[PDB]
């Protein structure tokens, strides 16, 4: 179906997505920040940290161009798509039923792509890119 690139795409936007929710009343936000002066986030409901991350890697991916470098730290996010694609058309392969639908629809924006490289790094202390859309998604959800 695909495969992604194993070193960002030199010259490409790059997308620091980021997504949080609360466990208490399920109310989340998602968005990114990119390096070519560009942001959004969006409020969601009845969701979970993982949908947050999920939905963050979304957007990146319907907002961007052809090629594209998105920067999460989701190893959930980043695990869930990438055996997705590595195990397509395979034997010993079952979809999972955590955010079954959600995940469908990132690898149907993902086959619209001709260069996606997609990296984690651990969530971390800074004025980089992972730290501006932290601050983002984390405003009114926790407490940084
Ligand atoms: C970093 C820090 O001390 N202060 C900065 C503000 C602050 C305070 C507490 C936080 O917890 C975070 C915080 C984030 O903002 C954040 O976005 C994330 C995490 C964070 O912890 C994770 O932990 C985390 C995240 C994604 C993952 O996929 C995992 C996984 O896959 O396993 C883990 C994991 O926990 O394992 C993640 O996205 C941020
Ligand atoms: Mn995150
Ligand atoms: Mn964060
Ligand atoms: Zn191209
Ligand atoms: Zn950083």
């Amino acid at each position: 179906m695909y495969q992604l690139e194993k070193e960002p795409i030199v010259g490409a936007e790059t997308f620091y997505v980021d997504g949080a929710a609360n466990r208490e009343t399920k109310l989340g936000k998602a968005g990114y920040v990119t390096n070519r002066g560009r942001q959004k986030v969006v409020t969601l409901t009845d969701t979970t940290n993982q949908k947050t991350e999920l939905q963050a890697i979304y957007l990146a991916l319907q907002d961007s161009g052809l090629e594209v470098n998105i920067v999460t730290d989701s190893q959930y996010a980043l695990g869930i798509i990438t055996q997705w694609i590595h195990n397509w058309k395979k034997r010993g392969w079952k979809t999972p039923v955590k955010n079954v639908d959600l995940v469908n629809q990132i690898i149907e924006q993902l086959i619209k792509k001709e260069k996606v490289y997609l990296a984690w790094v651990p969530a971390h202390k800074g004025i980089g890119g992972n730290e501006q859309v932290d601050k983002l998604v984390s405003a009114g959800i926790r407490k940084v």
